[PDB]
């Protein structure tokens, strides 16, 4: 077992005052679409070697 | 001189037949990059004829 595990420092709370404290606690708390990515809005120069470190990359990247 | 010349080389003319047959052969004798088919094929992100074609014709002079 190597989950982390709710700690209680201080103090002893009795089997009640346990179910109350974790009721309250239980209670509170990739589709791709590069459709228009604005990679694809900028415009870069013919030579510009962001076309593989940017546009290339972030179309790739899955 | 390391021009190239016409060269007669069988026979010889006259002056006046020289004369014909020179005035004879003299008598017969910008980029726009706009649209180019390279923008208009589709290529795959990461096709490397984006550079061995498609820079390759636009930077080229």
């Amino acid at each position: 077992d190597h989950e982390a595990h709710i700690k209680v420092l201080r103090g002893e709370p009795t089997p009640e005052e346990m179910a109350a404290l974790m009721a309250v606690l239980a209670s509170a708390g990739k589709e791709r679409n590069m459709w228009g990515h604005p990679v694809d809005k900028l415009r870069y120069s013919v030579f510009s070697w962001q076309r593989v470190t940017l546009l290339e990359r972030t179309h790739m990247r899955r």
